[PDB]
């Protein structure tokens, strides 16, 4: 049944299910992952999975569970601290052995250098939406938007004042725009070129831009 969907904060007993959901329905089809053939469904990826698990452990992610306990969708959210040493990401960047993964990491890193949301809003932590995923069986039910609404409700509960997402896809961008998020930084995939003038990411329509977007919630 496509109804009686429940929303809950993701706890450890569910990590396996959630990671499986991501392997099966999300990772391979995300615009940038797809552009560089990062992986295929069910196969997963050690780095993607490590990152998702570390995110889950922030205890601010939301899942939509169906009547029979299937993961209908998730919002994997993480906490960004203003006091985290930047160096971190440099080392991480120069540590990766997966060429394809490194390209994505680098684009996200580089764009994030162009703004400082901690200073702009005078906050020491930011609630980051990292993955927004809905299982194909459950599309057309408005779950993606609900997952973000629920994420904002939890963020407010935990005393956050600013939410952020680095949205790589057009559907997620439209969802968060509809909920009041504003673009702070953006770049067209057709404009992000290697030294020889060829695109680093050749991305399938309708995905055209990476947008770093944010919302003041309190």
């Amino acid at each position: 049944k496509l109804n009686n969907i429940r929303f809950e904060t993701i706890s450890s007993k569910y990590y396996d299910d959630v990671i499986e959901h991501l392997r099966q329905t999300f990772f391979a089809d995300e615009p940038l992952n797809k552009a560089v053939n990062l992986t295929r469904p069910g196969q997963g990826h050690p780095l993607l999975e490590q990152h998702s698990l570390s995110t889950l452990k922030d205890n601010v992610s939301i899942m939509a569970i169906s009547n029979d306990g299937d993961i209908a969708g998730v919002a994997l959210n993480g906490i960004l601290y203003g006091n985290t040493d930047i160096e971190k990401s440099r080392e991480k960047l120069n540590e990766i052995q997966d060429e394809s993964f490194k390209k994505i990491f680098k684009l996200l890193y580089e764009q994030n250098l162009k703004i400082n949301l901690f200073k702009q809003f005078d906050v020491d932590k930011i609630f980051e939406i990292r993955i927004l995923s809905v299982d194909s069986r459950f599309r057309g039910k408005g779950l993606a938007k609900k997952l973000i609404e629920k994420s904002e409700e939890l963020a407010l509960d935990r005393g956050f004042q600013v939410m952020k997402t680095d949205a790589t896809g057009a559907f997620s961008q439209r969802v968060v725009s509809s909920l009041g998020f504003i673009t702070k930084c953006e770049i067209n995939y057709t404009d992000y070129l290697d030294e020889n003038g060829e695109q680093i990411f050749v991305v399938d329509p309708p995905h055209e831009k990476l947008k770093i977007m944010c919302k003041v919630i309190n």
